[PDB]
DNA sequence: CAAGGCACATGACAACGGTGTTCAGTGCCGCGTTGCCCGATAC
DNA sequence: GTATCGGGCAACGCGGCACTGAACACCGTTGTCATGTGCCTTG
């Protein structure tokens, strides 16, 4: 995820960290990892870099029920929904043509000016269910 | 809106406000409406009664971008999703058989033990765009 | 370390950590220890409690060369001075009456109506020098 | 006022401004003085040249309560402790042998390999007390 | 019907855990500059 | 042989834009203390 602005070690390090993690992680959880790495990127810098890469669309952003937003790096450039397990903290990338068609059809039925479908699935995997 | 908690004048006043407005409203906004009525239900009372109704199932919960939870009363007890306009705060109930099937299919392919899917569409109204 | 206002678990949690620690530590450093302890006090909560305890005099505060203030609970509330080992991150309490008298005499020569005398020492122990 | 860095017009201007002031001055404030003179020396250049002079020991430094760095040029080459009035912002150099001996003695019994003793006094002068 | 018996209730505070804004302070990549450094010069 | 002269010069200056460290501010939610309101047997 190349940052749009002039490259610096801190922004490059957060970009590398997003590639290193394949799970949705909040800024506080990522900043703690970078502090343990010894990179020295500040919590405020981690917030600014995560927001810039997410605005570019390089990293996907999701919100939990608690209201804490989480950011993950996605291999697929194309838009897709996600099935996420809270216990794993990891998400699966899946895209639905039918759900997208249903959202457009619902917008057509109500004559809504624009469509911004937000389909997200939250389920726990069998491995986490086992204890 | 039947409330599981012991019956009191305060619970009835907030329940009346929920029935009065179909559109999603924040707990603070509902408290302000009760203050205007003269019911003067306490903010700590409005927050507790809204949350209690939600666990019972009388009210449905949604997340505004600002991150403030909003509560509305729904006539139908069947599973449904909401097509809501952020600009006008107007919510219309929408149901799709295909979205249920797609969510079930993603859960089945990944073999997650328990899965619950939350879906909503954000669009402006044709009347709203009209000037 | 007591806080003047009504006590809560979070105020007690930061106070317990300051009593447990025998060295000066920053708000961010103390917060990471508490997060691992599972107390779950927020960084803003760590800052508000630390500042209140320091005002009471329960915890003595020293300013580091970097400029990030570090807080520690001293053995006695009596006035004293500290010699800090940078490698240890811990200090030894030593007070000189003569230095206070010297500061008072020179302050009187200055003509100051009232004066505040502060002394700090930065060094390293013989054991810390060995590597 | 010698500068370790290669001599140039900008370095001549910052050194002259430091010579003119006999009180602790913020690096940004010295830059403000230089633009007022019309020297138009760069702020980044003012910061690096002040740091080089401080490393040389030509101009002394003090850490303020806010934590910003202030630089004062001193007539006396020999070591001393600055008594800076909080109200005036001006410092009079006073040296005490006893405080140095006390710091050395406590460090020696503690067994510290090396120690640096720093003493600062802050008070309002009788003239400043007058209003 | 009213006093008791008891509970659940309320509300006003007193708190808080996120994410966002000021800073002095410092990366950076272009510029410039200065005493040195040499090659002449025609005498 | 000296000496002043033009010009190049490469290892260094400079400045402006740009971006970063902690400490601090906001805002929807509560956790903790007290008391008035509601009902049920017992009289
Ligand atoms: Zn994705
Ligand atoms: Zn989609
Ligand atoms: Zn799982
Ligand atoms: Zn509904
Ligand atoms: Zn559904
Ligand atoms: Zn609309
Ligand atoms: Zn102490
Ligand atoms: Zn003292
Ligand atoms: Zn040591
Ligand atoms: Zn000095
Ligand atoms: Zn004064
Ligand atoms: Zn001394």
């Amino acid at each position: 995820p190349p940052v749009k602005g002039r490259a610096t070690r801190q922004r490059a390090a957060v970009s590398a960290a997003l590639q290193e993690v394949e799970e949705f992680r909040s800024a506080q959880e990522l900043h703690d990892m970078l502090k343990h790495k010894g990179d020295a990127v500040g919590l405020t810098t981690v917030y600014r870099t995560l927001q810039s890469l997410a605005d570019a669309g390089e990293v996907d952003v999701l919100r939990t029920a608690e209201g804490e937003s989480v950011y993950r790096r996605c291999s697929t450039g194309d838009h897709h929904h996600h099935l996420v397990c809270r216990a794993c903290g990891k998400a699966v990338e899946v895209e639905g043509p039918a759900v997208e068609k249903w959202a457009e059809a619902i917008a057509a039925e109500h004559g809504y000016v624009n469509v911004a479908h937000t389909v997200e699935i939250f389920g726990t995997c069998a491995d986490c269910a086992g204890a």
